[PDB]
């Protein structure tokens, strides 16, 4: 896991405002959730060839879609993967009314072919400690469907740093928990993750996911923090999850 | 950035005389600069959907027009983009009597739409180093300055090396200050390129903006290097404007 066959490149430009363009390819583990309308919805990080990880308030059916080795969704060319979900394990400890607990596991009910465009990202252990001011890696397809456009749609990347939950209090008080981490407030918007999206740091070479996309600033702002779900902090139910199914 | 949907193929007659056709769509961020009454004048770079890199000599307004993903200028049937100028913003530190610093930064009234054949150049970091005898391409428009000739109007491209500034001060002596970088002189011309326009190198795969067509030769010549805009001494100052407006 962790290592893609194209590798990502990064430049200046994914520190500031809305980031920008990924290298097709380059976030292997990124998929979108679509639909029966078609629409993409939400955001997931492929864990294996089976299972994907998203957020709780995403609210994923078995009637939706998994798709994967998407870079432009207005393409026609892209040979990508559309798999059906076999089941969906929302985590039971699942607020909707404080979004706290952040995390749904899809079984797929068809197994995902990996190749050089569509692989895993490393989940972390309990253990894992990723300090205040690391700089982390969020994509998505989120800057898009928004206001006074629409325009083609491109797999966005940008690079931000870790907040403490101390200091992530001064935006948002009392709405952080300890299963969150927030990202971000540096001079570039979260925006661009879809919700359910990844938030991935590099730990021994290896891209590791420590965020789930769970809510940003009502006005997409640079000097306001994302809010994710700490993937560290779930990890155990991730993991009797996937022993007992 | 930095990698285009429609590869460049580079034979060598990139590397004679005067260089060879591109083939089209290519260069994804090369634009051209014209006015209100449709004169091309200046070349320029895609560095995202909003703005657009080139030289402060060439004395930019908000009445000129910025035109994207052109091969040949001569043909109406193209499906090219003619974008508008909001802001420009030129380098304070340019210096117009030893044209050093030579750069400026245009923000697009109507954002380009990226797609097979048009898209983004990368930025080098400031530490970034490129070597001596590095081989590198510009391409551009530039043959058609030459009004009696009047010329074939087709994107051209030229291999060219680089040089180090100690080597290049044995062609046009203390003209050559340390926000300068010099390529060519081995064969092939650097006229081909259109003030402000590309002078690329790939880094990690990908295509990366080293060098600014400044100066040099009023002929093309084989013999002499041209004069470009460092692009890594420049790129704080880029990252700086980019962040605030």
């Amino acid at each position: 896991c962790g290592v893609p066959a194209i590798q990502p490149v990064l430049s200046g430009l994914s520190r500031i405002v809305n980031g920008e363009e990924a290298v097709p390819g380059s976030w292997p583990w990124q998929v979108s959730l679509q639909d029966k309308t078609g629409f993409h919805f939400c955001g997931g990080s492929l864990i294996n060839e089976n299972w994907v990880v998203t957020a709780a308030h995403c609210g994923v059916t078995t009637s939706d879609v998994v798709v994967a080795g998407e870079f432009d969704q207005g393409s026609s060319s892209e040979k990508i993967q559309k798999l059906k979900i076999a089941k969906v394990f929302k985590n039971s400890k699942y607020n909707s009314l404080t979004i706290n607990n952040d995390i749904t596991l899809l079984k797929l009910s068809t197994a995902a072919s990996f190749s050089q465009t569509v692989s895993a990202v490393c989940l972390p252990s309990a253990s894992d400690d990723f300090a205040a001011g690391t700089t982390c890696v969020t994509t998505g397809w989120g800057l898009t469907r928004y206001t006074n456009a629409n325009t083609p749609d491109r797999l966005q990347q940008a690079s931000l740093p870790l907040l403490s939950n101390t200091n992530c209090k001064k935006y948002w008080g009392t709405k952080i928990k300890d299963a969150m981490i927030c990202a971000g407030a540096s001079g570039v918007s979260s925006c661009m993750g879809d919700s359910g999206g990844p938030l991935v740091c590099k730990k021994n070479g290896a891209w590791t996911l420590v965020g789930i996309v769970s809510w940003g600033s009502s006005t997409c702002s640079t000097s306001t923090p994302g809010v994710y779900a700490r993937v560290t902090a779930l990890v155990n139910w991730v993991q009797q999850t996937l022993a007992a199914n």
